């Protein structure tokens, strides 16, 4: 049966440039153009959210320039998806961003908020690890003022707490070929299916993703 | 180079057994001596450390009898280590077990404790939900009692509060086919790399650990 929820690692953008002798911002540039196909056909198939990781929370730590360009190319996200019809939210730290970034985001998830076909969460300077510590810290500050006691402490809490929320991704697809989930939806993707695939991201097509709904229909 | 912390998830015992039109019990005998094998071929090649999965906190809903058996068999665990040399530690919620199986891990944890060669951990009664959430009250109870604040709450809090502990697994191998971590290590599993094989767990011998590790060190 086909997955309500994919989790996208849109690697091998860089790598796609590099390969090629292309400076690393032509790899970048089809991050945009190429989820937005992936979403097209993935509600013509029927699925009804993905989960893209755009940007991991140790993504600062590659060079100053390469950061200040993704920063940039960012603030295409409402050009890009505002008039799709899809519904987009961002999850992450938002207020480490800049703020013209900051209110391209705000923007973007106010003009979509009514969009019911698909919809797209875009996890942009999010990590598995920060999910969690932002999570515990509020049922911290629950428990300070007496709204829950340490036995209240449950599955069901952390879910109401996460970023990410149920339903969990059914399947997660990782493109460019390395096989981790790399700090991407820790605590959610407990019993998600993986799908490793070597083709780069801005060579993922439709017969890709086809294929990798296919072998996780084949897995029920 | 050489993995210090492989992750094993030991699926395929059951399957093994059905596959052949024989009962369940006779694939899951195979666990603990399949397991002793693997560690004295892990720590030959120099791996320091192995976390295995024995039993999900998911794995209660099987039938009651083969849960039963399980727990029994459980208790094998003192004849089958406690003379091997590995260094054995139990994680898990120990005290939802039997009392004699309590014992039973209580007893091997305190005469291997001494060992300085390889380090075996068998989650038993494991989850990562488990793990994370238990670290979690432990948090919330030092924030009640004032010896700590929200903002202390970091990623190596949790690592001290955790039962499954730096440095984490560089290399998780899932034996039986299944591309899922199914509630294991979630948090320790950021960064590991992922190698699944359709092997079974009692099939699975030095030649599929061997190339297991190859196939890691070709991604570095």
């Amino acid at each position: 049966l086909m997955p309500k929820h994919i989790a996208l690692i849109m690697d091998g953008n860089r790598r796609w440039a590099k390969d090629k002798g292309l400076d690393v911002s032509e790899g970048h540039k089809h991050l945009f153009p190429k989820l937005k196909e992936i979403c097209d056909i993935s509600s013509k198939l029927g699925i009804q959210v993905i989960t893209a990781f755009a940007f991991s929370t140790e993504n600062w730590k590659r060079a100053k320039g390469e950061v200040d360009f993704l920063m940039q190319m960012f603030e295409e996200l409402y050009d890009e998806f505002s008039r799709s019809g899809v519904r987009v939210s961002i999850i992450g730290c938002k207020t480490d961003l800049p703020m013209t970034l900051q209110k391209c985001i705000a923007l973007t998830e106010e003009t979509t908020k009514g969009n019911k076909g698909l919809h797209l969460v875009i996890a942009l300077n999010y990590g598995g690890y920060y999910d969690i510590l932002q999570a515990t810290k509020s049922i911290v500050n629950k428990a300070m003022n007496g709204l829950l006691d340490v036995e209240d402490i449950n599955k069901n809490l952390f879910d109401q707490e996460l970023e990410s929320k149920c339903p969990n991704p059914d399947l997660l697809i990782r493109t460019g070929g390395d096989q981790r989930v790399s700090n991407f939806l820790l605590w959610q993707l407990a019993y998600t299916e993986f799908y490793f695939t070597k083709t780069l991201f801005p060579d993922f097509g439709e017969e890709d993703l086809k294929e990798a709904i296919i072998n996780f229909q084949q897995r029920h």
